[PDB]
C-alpha cells in the first residue's frame, strides 16, 4: 500500500510525542528535543476519495500502533491499537483506522471516516493529550502542517 513518512505539526507550532506507550500529547518544542517527536506512517488506503478529500491511515513509523476512532462511553474517542504486525498496514484498512485527510488552504484536517465531523485536535496548552473533537472553531485546533522525513 503507498505509505509517507512524516511529521505532523498544529497550527501553533506544537509538535506530537508519545506521552504514555498509547498517548500522544502535543507541545511546543525546538533544540535537539525535536528528536522526541513522533514519525507518522501515512498509508492510502481504499475509502472515498475527492480532490480535497484522501483517505489515509495514520501508523507510527516502525511500531504496530495505529490511530483509530473508537466509542469509550458514548463518544468518539482517539485511541492509539496495537495490530498483528504482519497483517499492517492494508489497502482495506478497517474503517476505525480511517482518516480523511483534508486540504484546506496549505492545512490539513484529519476527519474520522467513523464519525463524521470529529477531526484529530490537540489543546491549546502544553502536554494535553491529541485527542478527537467535534468543533472546528477557535477553541481546539483542528488543523496540521506535515513534514516529510
Amino acid at each position: 500500500v503507498r505509505s509517507l513518512n512524516c511529521t505532523l505539526r498544529d497550527s501553533q507550532q506544537k509538535s506530537l510525542v508519545m506521552s504514555g506507550p498509547y498517548e500522544l500529547k502535543a507541545l511546543h518544542l525546538q533544540g535537539q528535543d525535536m528528536e522526541q517527536q513522533v514519525v507518522f506512517s501515512m498509508s492510502f488506503v481504499q475509502g472515498e476519495e475527492s480532490n480535497d478529500k484522501i483517505p489515509v491511515a495514520l501508523g507510527l513509523k516502525e511500531k504496530n500502533l495505529y490511530l483509530s476512532s473508537v466509542l469509550k462511553d458514548d463518544k468518539p474517542t482517539l485511541q492509539l491499537e496495537s495490530v498483528d504486525p504482519k497483517n499492517y498496514p492494508k489497502k482495506k484498512m478497517e474503517k476505525r483506522f480511517v482518516f480523511n485527510k483534508i486540504e484546506i488552504n496549505n492545512k490539513l484536517e484529519f476527519e474520522s471516516a467513523q464519525f463524521p465531523n470529529w477531526y484529530i485536535s490537540t489543546s491549546q496548552a502544553e502536554n494535553m493529550p491529541v485527542f478527537l473533537g467535534g468543533t472546528k472553531g477557535g477553541q481546539d485546533i483542528t488543523d496540521f502542517t506535515m513534514q516529510f522525513v
